[PDB]
């Protein structure tokens, strides 16, 4: 049971129940699902971002700074932090992805607008057909950095 890529897991040295999915890397206490079948995924969607780039990223720079000297350590540092903030009600997606993702669709809030599959880069395009219409993504890897990916269409 449960939708794709998630699993129930338990916390190491912990007891908390948890569920995680391998495909987005999202994690929740909630469970995915409570019958659809051969649903398949969508055909295109639309997500919005925030990308956190690092030393390692295949270009170290974006429109926040001239040169990005973070680690990736410090970079999924900030991603969970955003992430942790984005779940508290603290800050909401749109308003941290204007003001402090290294992508120039920053200048539009995150929105990526629609796309299919061979569009971007593998573990980003794979995060962002495994989400459903309003969930958010865990950390997700790609060469560009490190990224918080929302499904809005």
């Amino acid at each position: 049971k449960l939708p794709p890529g998630w699993e129930k897991r338990m916390s190491r040295s912990s007891g908390r129940v948890y569920y995680f999915n391998h495909i987005t890397n999202a994690s929740q206490w909630e469970r995915p699902s409570g019958g659809k079948n051969g649903q398949g995924e969508p055909a295109r969607v639309r997500c919005s971002h925030l990308l956190v780039k690092h030393s390692q990223s295949r270009r170290p720079s974006s429109w926040r700074q001239e040169k990005i000297t973070r680690t990736k350590e410090e970079a999924l540092e900030l991603i969970n932090g955003y992430i942790q903030k984005i779940k508290s009600g603290e800050e909401d997606f749109e308003s941290l992805a204007s003001q402090f993702s290294d992508a120039s669709s920053a200048k539009a809030r995150g929105d990526l607008g629609a796309f299919s599959r061979g569009q971007m880069q593998k573990p980003f395009e794979d995060a962002s057909f495994a989400l459903r219409t309003g969930e958010m993504s865990g950390p997700v890897f790609t060469d560009s950095g490190i990224h918080i990916i929302l499904r809005t269409e």
